[PDB]
């Protein structure tokens, strides 16, 4: 799957060095009335209290808000000090969207992923030591710091399971000539 990031880093964020790349964390909102482009604009002005690199949403489009390989403030003090990146799915009510906004959702986190020379797992293990894709959920089952439960809720609304989230991360690495 194609798509283009479009630059709206936020001017003045730090640009603290990881303990590790070791995780790139899957969010999403939790907002049913926000845009991809409001949840830029907030982000930009409230980065103090909580930032992402990445946005994915209003039909497929890439916001990047901040450098990967640094620290972002997105999923408490435990996972901010192991996450390459951070990648925020924006919602839809609207199926046509969903579908760009999602492929697109799993391309970019195996493309960052694959970037860091990070394993396409999905939630594997239990330790920072551990590298892989990490739903939000499993930063606060596993690690603490945070008690967020994304993305799971909502991609079970569209009818997709942890499970098939996996699966689907594995049907992008596992695309014919995706690696050497
Ligand atoms: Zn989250």
């Amino acid at each position: 799957v194609k798509y283009t990031v479009e630059n709206k880093i936020i001017a003045g964020l730090p640009k603290g060095k990881l303990k590790g790349a070791n995780f790139v964390i899957a969010h999403e909102t939790a907002n049913s009335k926000s845009t991809i482009d409001n949840e830029v604009s907030y982000m930009t002005r409230n980065w103090k209290n909580a930032f992402v690199t990445h946005f994915v949403g209003g039909g497929g489009r890439v916001v990047q808000v901040a450098n990967v390989n640094y620290v972002s403030w997105g999923a408490g003090q435990y996972a901010n000090s192991y996450s390459y990146a951070q990648v925020e799915l924006c919602r839809t009510s609207n199926a046509t969207t969903f579908k760009k906004d999602y492929e697109v959702y799993c391309q970019l986190l195996v493309d960052l992923a694959k970037k860091a020379g990070i394993p396409i797992t999905l939630d594997s293990g239990s330790k920072t030591s551990d590298k892989g894709i990490k739903s939000h959920k499993w930063v606060a089952d596993k690690l603490g710091g945070t008690t967020h439960q994304d993305p799971y809720a909502y991609l079970s609304s569209w009818g997709i399971s942890k499970a098939q989230f996996a699966s689907d991360l594995a049907k992008v690495s596992g695309h014919h000539h995706h690696h050497h």
